[PDB]
């Protein structure tokens, strides 16, 4: 299945020594295009309290509550928007 394929993803990432980012990019693909699908077009003030449990919605269609989400957010940064860039800062500092 889908979530089998994923898991050998990060099997990978997690085994690396150093952590391989080509294989996390690999993994926050489909999440940043979920992601600027819902935001790309989003300016002006992010809402917290609307779009965080927007954001947490689409992190949790991918991956389990963790530090999966974490590293995710990061990798999903470095492929772009302010607004979907301040969105995942305000999560990250919840994350911590």
């Amino acid at each position: 299945s889908a979530e089998k394929t994923r898991e050998v993803l990060w099997q990978q990432y997690y085994a690396s020594n150093p952590p391989d980012h080509a294989v996390l990019e690999v993994l926050a693909t489909p999440v940043r295009e979920a992601l600027l699908a819902r935001f790309g077009q989003h300016q002006g003030s992010v809402v917290p309290a609307i779009d965080l449990p927007e954001l947490r919605s689409v992190l949790q269609q991918f991956d389990s509550f963790g530090k999966r989400w974490e590293a995710i957010l990061l990798q999903v940064l470095e492929g772009i928007l302010p607004y979907l860039s301040e969105l995942i800062n305000k999560e990250l500092m919840i994350l911590l």
